[PDB]
């Protein structure tokens, strides 16, 4: 005997046997009933073609655990499989904080693992018919954590069979292809695969909600966005209110409005490679990112090697904006960018950072703030906030997240620009205590210990974190109410949260600026009164 059973899938069930003394991890697929006769056979097709090829993307076989090897309610044989560690992906894709879905690059590990796994399938002939979130695994890696395809219980091998027929589970994905139970060609998987990739970053499709048989005519009645009633929508065009780049909702709108239909759809504006460096591209893509602290803000760009400083310019440049000789770019602390070295060199791109840019002047403060529309109205109003609220709820925060994310991307975009003080300031202070030991000695320790006075004052100092916390909460307080008594209509608490997320992206913006300027006066003429008194109070002997 040996341990608990797994999950429902296919011809039958997946168990988890934790050996009894070496502690191995075996999973085998059994089938359910006698279930004869044609997918009696046809179960011995997938067995055979499970083992056949393996790739670290899609499990490998296991052979035969002999704990009891067939025990069986069966006349039948058995498939064991190696068991992995990080479970579904969607039970990831399920965690309450990770609302909204993701705003991620483990987005970027998903889809260029399950590529990998997808292309070895079709290269190999094996159309797995379907895809879902809970038959891969987010495998716990100690490089990069990884992603492997699982559950072949549906497959056509186009050369010696198909698998089942069932629509066993839930359906919920998948394309027309088998909805109509039409014929197919591969085209289906990059549908589940895109609409795979569409949860992966929004949480939902166009669409989920209305279930689906039930749906199968929200079918754009066709490329385009779509209605509600309060606030239900079916779209691929552009999607809403979740971060991963400005450049991967590129991608979004064009990789995932290509492969996302039915019959032959592959780019049409390229004889190019579907599910394949099609995507690759938009994904392997070196990024550059700048902060404009003229709080014009980010910026993004797709930089080779063939491209240093000196292009990097050029687009700071024709942007939000300003010319070449009032531009510091300070790569994180320190260091300007060095030099005529492309730029190949600072991107860096997910395993366990930024380049952030500054100008010459006296200093203007912009606050200008992120948003999404199906947030608008949500606050000025209580409009018969129906049931559904794990859209808007969630994003309340996540749009407070954002603010979060931008408050801290300017504390490491201004507290960046200290050490540029802190470098200077005594680089050019005690070298006037080694050529300061010598009559006009009055500005000297005067300008010195007055203008350390406007360092010393911003080297050390500290709402909205506060705030969090109590978003953290509410809209977790949902999905932790019970089945019963949701459903009236009810909005308020997130309102507050939301203004006072901003009553403080209106006081944390301005006075990081009462850091910033008095940073930007406190190293032009601070550190410009110094050639002055460096060989000026020099020549008296
Ligand atoms: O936490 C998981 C989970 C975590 C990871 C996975 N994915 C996973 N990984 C390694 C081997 C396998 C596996 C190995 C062999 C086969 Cl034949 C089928 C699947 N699957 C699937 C599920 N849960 C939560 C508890 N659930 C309820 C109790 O089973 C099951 C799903």
């Amino acid at each position: 005997e040996m341990k608990e059973r797994l999950g429902t899938g296919g011809f039958g069930y997946v168990l988890r046997w934790i050996h009894q003394d070496t502690g191995e991890q075996v999973a085998i697929k059994q089938c359910r009933q006698e279930l004869s006769p044609k997918n009696r056979e046809r179960w011995c097709l997938e067995i055979q073609i499970m083992k056949k090829l393996n790739h670290p993307n899609v499990v490998s076989a296991r052979e035969v655990p002999d704990g009891l090897q067939k025990l069986a309610p069966n006349d039948l044989p058995l498939l064991a499989m190696e068991y992995c560690e990080g479970g579904d992906l969607r039970k990831y894709l399920n965690q309450f904080e990770n609302c909204c879905g993701l705003k991620e690059g483990p987005i970027r590990t998903l889809l260029s693992d399950i590529s990998s796994a997808l292309r070895y399938l079709h290269e190999n002939r094996i159309i797995h018919r379907d895809l879902k979130p809970e038959n891969i695994v987010l495998q716990p890696g100690p490089q990069r954590l990884i992603h492997k395809i699982i559950d072949l219980g549906y497959a056509k091998e186009l050369d010696q069979g198909e698998l089942c027929t069932e629509f066993v589970g839930t359906l919920q994905y998948l394309a027309p292809e088998l909805l109509e139970q039409k014929k197919y060609t591969v085209t289906v998987d990059y549908w589940s695969f895109g609409t795979l990739a569409f949860e992966c970053i929004t949480g939902f499709r166009p669409f989920l909600p209305n279930w689906q048989p039930v749906q199968w005519h929200g079918k754009v009645r066709i490329v385009v966005y779509d209605d509600l009633t309060g606030a239900v929508k079916f779209s691929s065009v552009l999607p809403t209110p979740n971060h991963l780049s400005g450049i991967l909702a590129g991608k979004l709108e064009r990789w995932l409005q290509c492969m996302l239909m039915w019959h032959q759809r592959t780019d049409p504006q390229n004889p190019n490679v579907g599910c394949f460096q099609a995507l690759d591209s938009i994904l392997s893509l070196k990024l550059l990112s700048v902060m404009n602290m003229v709080s014009g803000r980010v910026h993004t760009y797709p930089v080779t090697e063939n491209e240093n400083l000196q292009n990097l310019k050029s687009w700071l440049q024709q942007d939000t904006g300003i010319p070449e000789e009032e531009q510091e770019l300070l790569q994180a602390s320190g260091l300007a960018l060095n030099s005529a070295q492309p730029l190949t060199q600072y991107v860096i791109d997910c395993t366990v950072g930024d380049l952030i840019f500054l100008f010459d002047n006296r200093k203007i403060s912009l606050p200008a703030h992120p948003e999404s529309v199906s947030i608008v109205l949500q606050d000025p109003k209580r409009p018969l906030t129906y049931t559904h609220l794990r859209r808007v709820w969630g994003q309340i925060w996540q749009t407070i997240r954002a603010l979060k994310e931008d408050c801290a991307r300017l504390l490491q975009g201004q507290r960046t620009s200290m050490v540029n003080l802190l470098r200077y300031n005594t680089e050019l202070s005690k070298k006037k205590n080694s050529m300061t030991s010598e009559r006009e000695v009055q500005a000297l320790v005067d300008k010195m210990m007055a203008l350390q006075t406007d360092s010393v004052d911003l080297q050390r100092n500290p709402t909205l974190d506060d705030l969090e916390e109590q978003a953290r909460d509410l809209y977790r307080r949902l999905r932790e109410r019970p089945r019963d008594q949701r459903t009236p209509g009810d909005s308020n608490d997130m309102v507050r949260l939301l203004i006072l997320a901003i009553q403080s992206f209106e006081k944390r913006v301005i006075l990081i600026y009462d850091q910033l300027s008095k940073t930007v006066v406190c190293k032009r003429k601070a550190l410009e009164l110094s050639p002055k008194v460096k060989e000026v109070m020099n020549l008296m002997r």
